[PDB]
């Protein structure tokens, strides 16, 4: 019905997902950086509290390392938390190249192809007629199909990127709020003696 | 007896500096070492800004549910940055700067020192001297009643510093395991705070995000 505005339907929505896809995907491989850089000072965190226990009273010593065996154990649920945001985060979103340049791909081998094809008068006119109502029909609907199916996925993995985020975070923090609530008490209950 | 209180004046000297020492070292790594932990926090907050900032960009281009359910969620997670910086403050406040308190208090513990030693120099050369002066006129009665002036005012002096000692020493330890415990209790409270806020958001946004292809 219309290829000038299903065309540009098109080249749109995939230019939009394909800079903003981009550009999240490099924020969140950042953010996912800076959680490891972080994890890497709360590791040397753990191996100074535990040499400065070394150096100390029983109950101090005790209470200290214990505190610094839950510590590190966050450490290594926050490293858990690092890989699943590289795993299921940054690398759907960095994926989306490749989507976003099969559907260029396929727009312009789409024209291509009845194009090539399409390379007494009357004769020669209804015969032209014929092909472009063919292709008019067959490309208009196969062009609606895309962008139905490319919006319809691009809403799919929004919500499955986005959802994945939360819930490795989610875990994240309960586990957080269960070591620091343990870790608490065996400082508290270090006897002054 | 004095053989007891000169070797427990300098018991309690080595100990109290092997103590300030011990303390120096390991509270100033700490110092060092949570300090950059809140740096780290605060960068990764900052990447955590960027992200709102994309999320609402993405979203302004999009179609009405979409837009709506990104822009929800850029709020929330922008709330949570706001959580993460007040973290971020009171590490700084709470944890490292009274770490950093440790530098003077050492310094203080050590000038002290300093100064106690550089008396007991000048005393120590006052009483060779005169034992050398008795030496070389052991019958002058005035040298005989300095040395005896000077025996019972160093065996006061040892026994009022030794007791001096005892309570700096005792003094500096309570307080060190006081403010170990409050130090190492801040960061659990300031920690554990951050992460139920940010549980609680993420459970608001996760519901939400659920949402978006409605």
């Amino acid at each position: 019905e219309n290829r000038n505005a299903q065309t540009k339907q098109l080249q749109t929505a995939v230019s939009n997902v394909e800079k903003h896809f981009g550009e999240l995907c490099q924020i969140f491989a950042a953010y996912v950086r800076k959680t490891a850089r972080l994890r890497d000072k709360a590791d040397l965190l753990v191996n100074e509290i535990n040499a400065y226990a070394a150096t100390e009273t029983p109950h101090l010593k005790l209470g200290l390392m214990n505190f610094a065996d839950e510590f590190a154990k966050l450490q290594d649920y926050r490293q858990a938390e690092v890989e699943r945001l590289e795993a299921k985060v940054v690398e759907p979103l960095k994926t989306y190249g490749t989507i976003v340049k099969m559907k260029r791909d396929d727009l312009k081998a789409t024209l291509t192809a009845r194009n090539r094809e399409a390379k007494h008068v009357i004769s020669q006119a209804e015969t032209e007629l014929q092909r472009a109502a063919m292709d008019a029909s067959r490309t208009s609907r196969h062009l609606e199909e895309t962008i139905n199916n490319f919006e319809r996925q691009k809403m799919k993995d929004i919500k499955t990127i986005f959802s994945e985020f939360i819930t490795i975070e989610m875990l994240f923090h309960g586990k957080a709020l269960e070591v620091y609530t343990a870790a608490y008490q065996n400082i508290q209950n270090i006897d002054e003696d």
